[PDB]
């Protein structure tokens, strides 16, 4: 278990924060000469960059943008002089992809994952009162020991390359607000909310962890409020009667108030009361059946790259809203914390993803996720590490996501190899821990590429429901043979009906790539008129099996890739263009999901 | 003089500050009920709002995105309880386009201006080591009495709706970053510094006002933070040894850093960075530091995707990588003062700022840009709305220029853009407001305007008052295109020699002209709104410019493809960028780079 916690930054008396976000010092470190050279103490010749944002793309040159290796930051904040005696942490939302944190000089802790939280513990290094300074020594490369996977190309002059086993840029850098916040000496650092219906009424079951020994109460507000139940002990039963229940596309939020007595701290945070389980081939959100109509998504907009801004999401709300949609999923990186929060206020459900792309090794993988040709990926000496780093990574996610009520599944792998026993030895212990850290034991679940057949998957029976990516009429018999391949997607539909498991499907992953304002009669791939078409006939076959729950269309929105020559400047199959405009096709998800 | 300060949030022992940016809780208010209903104490159906950003862009329906009138913002904060006993200020950089501020139920404070910071001191309402609220009513609408002019039209249902008399989009609401902060009880309010160049050194004459009695020093500090000069005074001379000064494109600031002190303590502190440079107009010429300088750049708009104006570090980041790439040296804030952080960013790298107020749209026509080269008057400077107009252009030039005059990249106020001037009704209205402007500006810095070619040698009024003349002409599009172009080139060089002809002896720069180009439109041989055309439209303007000694600057218009409101003329926003809205390069963007490598 970790020697941090994973909470949200608030503000009350006992909590103080200040943000660090602005205009930073940054520097590349190409010949990697930075720690010798006392960079950890000021950077000798930087430059301005925002945070949060991308590096990448700012600058006006390849090297730049596609710098790959060790890079800095630097900025310099002044802690009010009332935070002596107060325990005082930085809190970076994400480093990507690792990086070594540095305070007044001092190297305070390292960090691997590049979409999850970092917590730097500088009381003893901080100086209240004055002028201090953090410096961060970032790396962005990919391997095959940490998430998501892939490579390193050392070019002729020596200067690398990112090579990645995924479709996505390579965005990197300080992508996520960062804080410097102050604790108490005795703190709440952890809470966990699990749910029970009882008719009319509910119950909220709780666990709690602290830095200490003092009694802890438990306190639940309504939306107005007004007190509803409390309990005390660090584990406990609230008793709700006449609940509010947290509904699809409807939320209620209650209030849960922690405290610690003699008051030394107070924690609120907004949670929403609502069940989760599957029966049969059902998907119930308080015992009745929901069915999943959405998007796969990118944290991903022009010039930020993956940085963080509210708008964003407060637009892309308003577009799947539109849509009718209900659901999405954090494909392929658990996302900024403020998505979920919103998530929470207007009832979309999550499938959270951990960054598990990758595993299979191929730097053009979208064609190969169907070639048949087996990579021999889980067979190699660098797995145990690598299965330590997903671990790690699935318990990260799971402590800073599992009490959003939005969050209904885990996903723990996209595309990977399954059809060996190499893999299923892997992700059985995956599951195993991701079951052990989610005090809600809620689906688990990944997505399959068209190479996981029914006959040879040894990996499906790990799932709770079982996610289909498939792309068939666009890397299968796409085009004029469009009438084979819905055939064939009949054929392999057949094969799971027939294997009669009596869980739920969800296809995570259907699309065509479609150029905004490329209209043609007859339609051709690549055309506005061709997606409809497409999603009509994936949309049939959807519809002839009863185990079908779910249909989660990629992508929300078109998004940058690395440059190559089946990626016209990015991924264009979206359903908006990536200004988040809307092509012919978003219209036919609309009127369907009405 | 104003009852409250502009200089940007600090964070020290004596003055602290907390960002309010988040998601508000806002709500439009059609029928204006707002006040008697009780909003001031909270909003009773509100949707989430991004604050910073401009809420037009994000909504689904037409409706929202155009709406027109009162709506509401709301949040709450924490105050610490540590700032008991000090002054306690909310600080909206901007409220757009007027406001009312409102903390705890009452009402704090009321703005006019959309475009510059707003104060609202809250000292007594405040309750620290509590949770307090912030509830603003803004209305966006348009008139004739405040900056920019417009008009409301009433529709069929009820329905408000912007007309403006100018062709930007109007976004609104906070679309700059708020912050509550404290100072102390006896505070810096202002301070203004002025430069004379002496050899290898350099003094920076300077003046600070404060709200007490106690003494002030003022120190200086050289980039690596070593003093190098100091000084008694409220008034005073600092003495600087060896300057190093701030150089176009090759940027050194000093901190400045001002005290109030009780015999062997301080009271407060304020510190912001400047720039040893002068600035002045001798002849035709445009002096920085004894030397000529060739304006080269572009008008710009605070832009943008999704964020309308909502001010982003990273739309800052893009945009100034790319006017360096070009070669510029110069931007001019058309058509408002931008974000303060703008500012901060040039006087780091050293680009040279016309700072506008937003005196746009004084000419009554709802289709602006077809209308500045027309000839035809709409006696706008005689209507009996015009002394209110007046007294909140010149409330808006003492705010802008009291809180930008302390930047090195400043080197010149722009009052009007596209006025009516051919008309006495005019001279004395801008009489007073250039009156004004020299009295706020402790540097007596160049003082302009743009002429809309309608304002012709002959007739205009206003070109007097100038230091030096901008000029906004579109030979070549709006005025004899395409297969006439040989023709525009005769109209704009007559124009140019009737201006030659009164021998004024002062510079002249282009702030406007350009083509709406589509991107990726091509045709061989060109036709107007093809990336071609684009690049022979300006190919033709250089040989103009270049033939007239007195011509000392260029101002391509626009920098981006940027939003206007709709209709028949306006494919979707103006196209006359030269960088695409997403802020990449059309063809025409290297002819800049190419004449811009190789001028001085
Ligand atoms: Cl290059
Ligand atoms: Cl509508």
């Amino acid at each position: 278990m970790l020697e941090y916690s994973e909470l949200y930054p608030i503000q009350n008396g006992h909590r103080m924060m200040q943000s660090l976000d602005g205009m930073w010092k940054f520097q590349f470190d190409p010949e990697e000469i930075g720690e010798k050279s006392g960079w950890e103490n000021g950077l000798p010749a930087p430059v301005s960059m925002p945070v949060p944002s991308s590096f990448a793309d700012f600058f006006t040159d390849h090297k730049e943008r596609d710098y790959c290796g060790d890079f800095w930051y630097e900025t310099e904040f002044y802690l009010p002089a009332e935070w002596r005696n107060k325990k005082i942490w930085l809190r970076f939302g994400s480093i990507t992809h690792r990086g070594t944190v540095y305070c007044n000089g001092m190297e305070i802790t390292s960090h691997e994952g590049g979409f999850l939280p970092v917590l730097a513990d500088i009381s003893t290094v901080a100086k209240p009162g004055q002028v201090n300074q953090v410096v961060v020594k970032i790396n962005n490369e990919l391997n095959e020991t940490s998430l998501p996977c892939g490579a390193t190309k050392i070019l002729n002059n020596g200067r690398k390359l990112a090579k990645p086993y995924f479709d996505f840029f390579n965005y990197s850098g300080l992508q996520r607000s960062v804080w410097v916040i102050a604790l108490p000496e005795e703190s709440v650092k952890d809470y966990s909310v699990d749910y029970e219906l009882c008719g009319t009424d509910a119950l909220v079951k709780y666990e709690v962890v602290t830095t200490g020994e003092h009694p802890v109460i438990v306190r639940l507000l309504d939306a107005e409020g007004e007190l509803v139940a409390e309990t005390e002990g660090k584990e406990g039963i609230l008793q709700v009667a006449n609940a509010h229940l947290w509904e699809v596309r409807n939320a209620y939020l209650y209030q849960i108030v922690i405290l610690i007595t003699d008051v030394l701290d107070e924690y609120r945070e907004k949670i929403g009361i609502r069940t989760v389980r599957i029966e049969g081939t059902q998907i119930l959100l308080n015992d009745r059946p929901v069915y999943l109509k959405g998007f796969g998504k990118h944290e991903d907009f022009s010039i930020l790259g993956r940085g963080f801004h509210w708008g964003i999401v407060k637009r892309d709300f308003e577009c799947l809203k539109w849509t009718n949609a209900n659901c999405f999923r954090t494909s392929h990186y658990p996302y900024a914390e403020e998505w979920y929060q919103f998530a929470d206020e207007e009832g979309f459900l999550i499938i959270d993803e951990v960054p598990a792309v990758g595993m299979m090794r191929s730097t053009r993988n979208f064609v190969a996720a169907g070639s048949g040709n087996y990579t021999y990926f889980f067979e190699a000496l660098t797995v145990p590490e690598l299965l330590k780093s997903h671990i790690a990574d699935t318990e990260e996610m799971i402590t800073r996501d599992k009490n959003h009520p939005s969050v209904i599944a885990w996903s723990l792998f996209n595309e990977p190899e399954t059809i060996t026993d190499y893999a299923y030895e892997y992700f059985k212990e995956v599951f195993a821990a991701a079951e052990t850290y989610d005090f809600q034991s809620r689906p688990m679940t990944g997505a399959f590429e068209k190479n996981s057949k029914p006959e040879l998957c040894k990996c499906y029976p790990l799932c709770d429901f079982i996610c289909l990516n498939r792309y068939y009429g666009w890397y299968i018999s796409g085009g004029p043979e469009i009438e084979e391949a819905e055939e064939l997607f009949r054929d392999e539909m057949d094969r799971w009906k027939a294997k009669e498991l009596n869980v739920p499907f969800v296809f995570t992953e259907f699309g065509t790539d479609t150029m905004a304002g490329l209209h043609k009669l007859p339609s051709i791939m690549w055309s506005e008129e061709y997606q409809k078409e497409y999603l009509e006939m994936n949309f049939r076959v959807f519809d002839s099996y009863e185990f079908v729950q779910g249909e989660l269309a990629w992508n929300f929105a078109d998004f940058q890739t690395t440059e190559g020559i089946m990626r016209v400047d990015g991924n264009h199959k979206g359903v908006f263009t990536r200004d988040r405009q809307p092509k012919a096709a978003a219209v036919v998800f609309k009127d369907r999901w009405e």
